């Protein structure tokens, strides 16, 4: 009967946990017309979840969206030290404007 609907009424809610110490590497990420956003992670963490809480910030998808290092394809799966990210360092991401119908 021409029926339908839709929901994904999720907007990743969860949270995270860190411990004090200066032992970590913070990158800015740029994207949005005048908005940067920072990650602190380990030198021995893939960006994986990196990446992934860029997206719930955003709300976006990992599809949707692209990161790259230095003007270079970045996975997940490697990690911020074989890329020899230094401290203080710059990502680079591609933030397109996709509103969507459903809401959080």
């Amino acid at each position: 009967g021409s029926s339908g609907s839709s929901g994904m009424a999720d907007e990743k809610p969860k949270e995270g946990v860190k411990t004090e110490n200066n032992d970590h590497i913070n990158l800015k990420v740029a994207g949005q017309d005048g908005s940067v956003v920072q990650f602190k992670i380990k030198r021995h963490t893939p960006l994986s979840k990196l990446m992934k809480a860029y997206c719930e910030r955003q709300g976006l998808s990992m599809r949707q969206i692209r990161f790259r290092f230095d003007g270079q394809p970045i996975n997940e799966t490697d990690t911020p030290a074989q890329l020899e990210m230094e401290d203080e360092d710059t990502i680079d991401v591609f933030q397109q404007q996709t509103s969507g119908p459903s809401s959080g």
